[PDB]
């Protein structure tokens, strides 16, 4: 049914926001680490980082997305 | 409000998407490079291709923005 | 009440839009700057600004979620 869709939809995007966090933790200490100490080893280290950082949010607005097809279904 | 106006900004948000997808692949291919063969340029071009991939993060989130705007009226 | 914490809730969500973009020029900015005048230093410089605006998306993106689960409780 839509609110059990719905209800699914959000747990998940409750799950994929935790990531973002340690994700974003885990990134924002790289950079201390970076401009403490910079290096080429260092600065590819801290994109590929940011790279499994920005692919989280890609996963995040994914399932954002889903919520509101199933919000649009509802409301029909 | 109107079906017709969340159903287009759905078929926005499709296509936003879809720029996603095509932009998170190109990044992990470049990253990829990046780690085999590092170097200043590689680096460059590595961050530029993360800029590009941010700024469609933005659209896909302007898009969702306008799609909540449009269900908050519907609903009301 | 469900309507006014909607509302403000959008509030929220617009003014964060609005920092997204003033992030968004001014990492674009940079890049334009790095490929310019390349250098360790430049990159470390691009990485920071990018993680700042990495961080507005995922505030962006909590007060989307915050909406949704807004808009879900007053469909109820």
């Amino acid at each position: 049914g839509s609110e059990y869709e719905i209800r699914k939809a959000l747990e998940e995007l409750k799950a994929s926001t935790a990531e973002l966090k340690r994700a974003t933790a885990s990134l924002r200490a790289s950079t201390e680490e970076l401009k403490k100490n910079p290096s080429e080893d260092a600065l590819v280290e801290n994109n590929r980082l940011i790279v499994e950082h920005n692919a989280i949010i890609v996963e995040n607005n994914r399932i954002i997305a889903a919520v509101l097809e199933l919000i649009v279904r509802a409301i029909k």
